[PDB]
């Protein structure tokens, strides 16, 4: 009659550009699948490269690196006899020739099946998302060809992420003989996204009658948090397996012929629990993937910075977080008392630095122009900028990142100060409306699993080469996306090319907060240059 | 002969009223010159590029109302037809679903004749590389538009429609004898050569003359250079308008044959780049309603260049220079800074930073006990200067123009909130090598009585939160019209206050650190708005 297929769902937390580490994570997942006796392992969208790599996908050397990593991966999977692996990767058709300026022609968002240490086949994405947070029509060409393969007597069809948004890809896969659809995803979290996913896949299942296996990335990548939540629906649309959100790992699910069999279904999290876990994972990964030693948080004594402190301690542990209160002459005693209280509750280092001497000095320096004028936002903003300068000094001297505490409501109506309360590396609650800030504090105070309860005070809740050389290397690397080896071949030293290009990468975080400026070249540091901050891509010099 | 007016207009994103006034003024001039036809640039009516305004149903409603008003205002110009670009949504403020591809929104150009829209072209090939993202906003249409004026058939294609053979072929098969091309083509060095080459590839395939009308003016990072031109049916250049200037020019056709007209004199690459910087500064200040500019002067070449550009853009009376010496700033620097400001005739002030710096040092002395002073203390100094310039900006309203160059941006020789503190980074795309060339250019281009801007020595050296949040969610997250937010039970006062502050503070959000997305419409890549915008939505 029918055979069983034992499938490992690899809900991986890969890192943009970290080919070596990503290969190691996929191999580790494969080892675990082998240890469990699986026939088949499925990894997420663009697992090999991490996701989304943004304008790395315009750089020929990035695709060359991906191809080399895919070959390394296949070699390392070869020892797992009988285990096939479906892995996402960027693909350029048959290397370092320029990527033109004109639409994508021969680059694809792909998933390849590796069998016996060789690529057995490849699917290329059809429906490229180019709305919201994605710009895949900037990077990839479309392909309409289905990919169906046989494994344990069952025909499996592959489609990738937003291919499920319309009828077309699934119908082409079914017409090519698919009996089960396999879907690698890089689907970022938002509130109610878990419901959206199951609704869209049910629409496809109504049309095709085919069960669907949905495997998602997990982890933080700059503004995005991938929540995992991989799942399986049977051919009637019933949920038969569901992995936890916001956790990395592997789960085993089974099929008997084309029938999806029941497995573990993680209980649903409340919307508040999902949002809080997103914030924790985002902070944990922005610090971890970038290699920061810890975090600094300016505490006002108010609820916004209280939430950020709670999230940071949950993400990093108290030993890697410090809190700084910076009172002015106006600062109420209850504010410093409240700030010190919460720092004690979570066991973080707490320091106070008075800003009056700096503020007095600024005020003195401007006395001639401002005298007799009403105090307004100008004076408040100077105070905020003094605070930003202090936190950035501590960050610059000892290396921890400043986590900023401006909420979405404040961002919206401009109740914030450039270079002041906005000064820092990562805006933890930039997408949390003030109303939700309160709800999340109540949530966390009650959430036993995090350890210490009631950490946010209840009372706040009821209230170089020379320039000619440097510029030449910049033009070739930045403006023209040339491989480092081609820059060296044009007559520049390996030492100079390495030094300049490393510094260009290192300083992405800084450029991304720069004021807008005037474009006069064909590749400026504006909309022409859309790079990840979190990235471990290091291109070989030769 | 057919007389065609090329309206090389400087429109403003969102400024429907003012853009209409500019087009009507151009039409008046054309009518006085006996023109049969006037051609305006790509998305002239709305300004270009409006970015995520093109996801907002009210923006298309405003555009339709503006097009109706324009047609009515053009009606007295008997005998003159006007081709105008505009965003178009097919037949009101029903939601534009942002989670699926555009379906019924187009980049359009309509011909107005006798005070009525006679016909409409919709763009076919949408740019979605470099600085453009039109596949986020618009659907493709491969229908041609060809009309007859003074006995000659004219076909319309829009900007990047010329990158491939298709649109021109479809127009020619629909009867076109001359192709008319509205553009929103931004400047970059050598872009002028790219434009003529691509149009010549099309003319090889069609044999039809082409009329290329381009936008001019600054729009956030972009500077549109104008440089509108005509090629005859063999690809010969027969007319060319100046770069970086607005104007109207008449070109004539004898039947379908393009006749020679004025060809503007050329500009060196340095001269072009310099004028782009001037126009960009002039328009960022002007279109955003800033009263003037503030520049931190170090005595070095970069801030000298930015001072020169600012004075040329705005006039000396709208620029002030501030030198902020530390205890040990070299005397040569403050003399050179003061001298530069005198030469261009601008207000100059010195504000010593040692008292602030000493106060920061004392406040951090326990924390930094035993450690050498290093880049950390240099950065504190840079941040003090940024705070000073921003205080002047905050109190009196002028924008701070920052002086970091492209080389510095590249390798990180710059300080967040310090030398990067300000509103507009004039030379962010000028490599250090090019800074020197532009200073030499500006010295070379000096007027009589003005001497070197830069000396040789230097060159060779609110409702409650529950209500606020509900209004934010409807306006920002859901792109709802203001009138619908009012109809949901919120006061006109509250809705106006909250939504005007959202717009006003775009400049500020755009310098914020990256943060975590948890909603379907965060202030990251979900929200791509122009800073320069005069879009004001009606409350009813």
């Amino acid at each position: 009659g029918s055979m069983k297929t034992r499938i490992a769902l690899a809900q991986l937390n890969v890192t943009v550009g970290d080919f070596a580490g990503n290969v190691a994570k996929i191999v580790a997942a494969a080892q675990a699948a082998h240890d469990a006796g699986a026939h088949f392992l499925i990894a997420p969208e663009l697992a090999l490269s991490g996701y989304p790599p943004e304008d790395l996908l315009l750089r020929p050397a990035f695709y060359a690196a991906s191809d080399a990593a895919l070959a390394e991966l296949a070699a390392q999977l070869k020892p797992f006899a009988g285990l096939a692996v479906l892995v996402g990767h960027p693909l350029r058709a048959p290397a370092n020739r320029a990527i033109e300026g004109v639409p994508p022609v021969d680059t694809y968002n792909a998933a390849s099946l590796i069998v016996g240490g060789e690529v057995a086949g490849t699917y290329r994405k059809q429906d490229l998302p180019n709305t919201e947070v994605f710009d895949e029509k900037r990077y990839f060409a479309t392909d309409a060809a289905p990919y169906v393969f046989e494994l344990n007597g069952v025909k499996f069809g592959v489609v990738i992420c937003e291919d499920v948004w319309h009828a077309s890809a699934a119908q082409l896969a079914k017409a090519a003989g698919a009996q089960v659809l396999i879907v690698p995803n890089g689907s970022p979290y938002h509130m109610n996204k878990d419901a959206v996913r199951i609704d869209i896949l049910r629409a496809r299942i109504r049309e095709t009658g085919l069960p669907m296996v949905y495997v998602n990335l997990v982890g933080g990548q700059d503004e995005l948090v991938f929540d995992g939540g991989s799942f399986v629906l049977d051919g009637a649309g019933e949920l038969v397996a569901k992995m936890p959100q916001f956790e990395e790992g592997n789960a085993i699910v089974e099929f008997d012929g084309a029938r999806a069999l029941p497995a573990a279904i993680a209980p649903a999290l409340s919307v508040e629990a999902q949002v809080y876990r997103a914030l924790v994972l985002g902070v944990r990964d922005y610090i971890g993937k970038n290699g920061f030693p810890g975090a600094i948080i300016g505490l006002s004594g108010g609820v916004d910075s209280a939430l950020v402190l709670a999230v940071a301690v949950d993400a990093l542990g108290a030993e890697r977080v410090r809190a700084v209160m910076m009172p002015s002459r106006y600062t109420a005693g209850i504010s410093t008392t409240d700030a010190a209280d919460m720092a004690r509750r979570v066991g973080v280092r707490y320091d106070e630095i008075a800003i009056a001497p700096m503020f007095d000095a600024f005020r003195a320096s401007l006395a001639a122009e401002f005298a007799g004028l009403a105090e307004d936002a100008t004076e408040e903003n100077i105070q905020a900028r003094i605070r930003g300068t202090l936190l950035m000094a501590l960050s610059n001297k000892f290396g921890s990142i400043v986590l900023t505490t401006g909420n979405k409501s404040e961002m919206a109506v401009g109740y914030c100060t450039l270079y002041g309360d906005m000064a820092g590396g990562f805006a933890v609650i930039k997408d949390i409306a003030k109303t939700l800030v309160y709800r999340l504090c109540r949530y966390r105070n009650a959430a036993a699993e995090y350890g210490q309860p009631d950490i946010v005070p209840e009372r706040i809740l009821t209230r170089l080469p020379p320039y000619d050389v440097l510029d030449a290397i910049m033009r070739m690397y930045m403006e023209e996306d040339r491989p480092l080896a081609e820059i060296v071949a044009a007559g520049y030293s390996e030492a100079d090319v390495k030094r300049v290009t490393r510094l260009i990468k290192i300083n992405e975080y800084k450029r991304r907060q720069a004021p807008v400026g005037i474009r006069v070249t064909h590749r400026a540091f504006g909309r022409d240059w859309r790079y990840p901050i979190t990235s471990r891509f290091v291109e070989s010099i030769d």
